[PDB]
C-alpha cells in the first residue's frame, strides 16, 4: 500500500515509514502559525517553537496548550 488516497485528517499527514508503510502522522503546518519565537505549554515546559507544542499535543498530549509566550519560568 501507499500514502495515495489516505485521507490522515486534521493537523496530519501521509509517510511511507521504514517497514514499507504508509503512516498517518502528526504534520502541523507551522506557517499557519503567527508567533515564531518559544512558548510555555499548559504541561510547564518550555517548547522551541509553537509548532513543536501542536506537535506534541497532536502526538501525546490532547490538551497541550499555550499557555504564555516566551520561555516557561
Amino acid at each position: 500500500e501507499t500514502c495515495e488516497n489516505v485521507d490522515c485528517g486534521p493537523g496530519k499527514k501521509c509517510r511511507m515509514n521504514k517497514k514499507n508503510k504508509p503512516r498517518c502522522v502528526c504534520a502541523p503546518d507551522c506557517s499557519n502559525i503567527t508567533w515564531k519565537g518559544p512558548v510555555c505549554g499548559l504541561d510547564g515546559k518550555t517548547y522551541r517553537n509553537e509548532c513543536a507544542l501542536l506537535k506534541a499535543r497532536c502526538k501525546e498530549q490532547p490538551e497541550l496548550e499555550v499557555q504564555y509566550q516566551g520561555k516557561c519560568k
